[PDB]
């Protein structure tokens, strides 16, 4: 993969955002932003150059499974690989993630090597 791809990291909790640029970082992805809900990440995606999306399922006004649905519907974005993060692993969400088209779904807390594991296993699905 791209060591430079433009990451956004989606959650209202900053300080769950800090941990996943921190591990991105750890594996050397540096290229990373923030977005504090589903709105204001389709605000940045809008801006442009953005290779890859993690974010967190439960957030106020705009859910990672609303704006994984938007980003799948977008012309532009509707290939950007999306990888859902969540503190509960639920049948459901799970399967409602992959229906979407998230590319993967990982449950918190992780590690370096498991992020690593699911970044390489989107990278390769999406011969990246």
């Amino acid at each position: 993969a791209d060591k430079e791809l433009k990451f956004l990291v989606v959650d209202d909790f900053s300080t769950m955002r800090r941990i996943v640029r921190n591990l991105l970082k750890e594996l050397g992805f540096n290229n990373v932003e923030e977005a504090e809900d589903g709105v204001d990440a389709l605000n940045k995606l809008q801006a442009g150059g953005y290779g890859f999306v993690i974010s967190c399922w439960n957030m106020p006004n705009m859910d990672g499974l609303e704006l994984l649905k938007t980003i799948r519907a977008d012309g532009a974005m509707s290939a950007l690989p999306v990888l859902m993060v969540t503190a509960e692993a639920k049948k459901e969400n799970i399967i409602a993630a992959a229906q979407a088209g998230a590319s993967g779904y990982v449950v918190k807390p992780f590690t370096a090597a498991t992020l690593e594991e699911k970044l390489n296993k989107i990278f390769e699905k999406l011969g990246m």
